[PDB]
């Protein structure tokens, strides 16, 4: 089935809907959720992207989450992503506002969430190839390995937590 995605203007108003392929082909501005999954003891669940991913294959994500699909509300979208990527469901999510990120390959209004989970996790190997618990110190010591958008989300979380 084709994945359909909300396309937004500069003001984060939905003005278009595109296939996932069109979104990536034209670098269209879209929404995504970013969820800091932390263990409540100082560590962040970090996820290595498979090497088949369109956006930044093989890099580390400091957050779970993904593109918000057509007509999805932000929290249900975050919950769907966490369920699909990590096999978690019914865990409390805290909301931490929004941020905008763009580089040469994407334009995104991000919605930031966090949750505390110790697992267990059920992962998708076609998307994530590895997970581990890292402290924020450990992450910044390796920050060249991380997607800049997930790093931005984490940094924003770290300044609130
Ligand atoms: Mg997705």
């Amino acid at each position: 089935s084709t994945e359909w995605v909300d396309i937004v203007n500069e003001e984060n108003e939905v003005i278009a809907q595109a296939s996932r392929e069109q979104m990536r082909a034209q670098c269209l501005r879209h929404r995504a959720t970013y969820i800091v999954v932390h263990d409540g003891m100082g560590k962040i669940l970090v996820q290595r992207r498979t090497e088949t991913k369109d956006f930044l294959p093989g890099m580390l994500d400091a957050t779970a989450g993904g593109v918000v699909q057509a007509d999805e509300q932000l929290l249900e979208s975050a919950r769907r992503e966490a369920e699909e990527e990590l096999g978690i469901a019914g865990v409390p999510f805290a909301e931490h506002g929004q941020f905008y990120f763009e580089d040469k390959n994407c334009r995104v209004w991000g919605a930031l969430f966090s949750c505390v989970s110790h697992g267990p996790f059920a992962l998708q190997e076609d998307e994530v190839s590895e997970v581990c618990w890292l402290t924020p110190e450990e992450i910044t010591a390796r920050c060249d390995e991380f997607t800049p958008d997930s790093l931005k989300a984490l940094a924003l979380w770290m300044k609130r937590n």
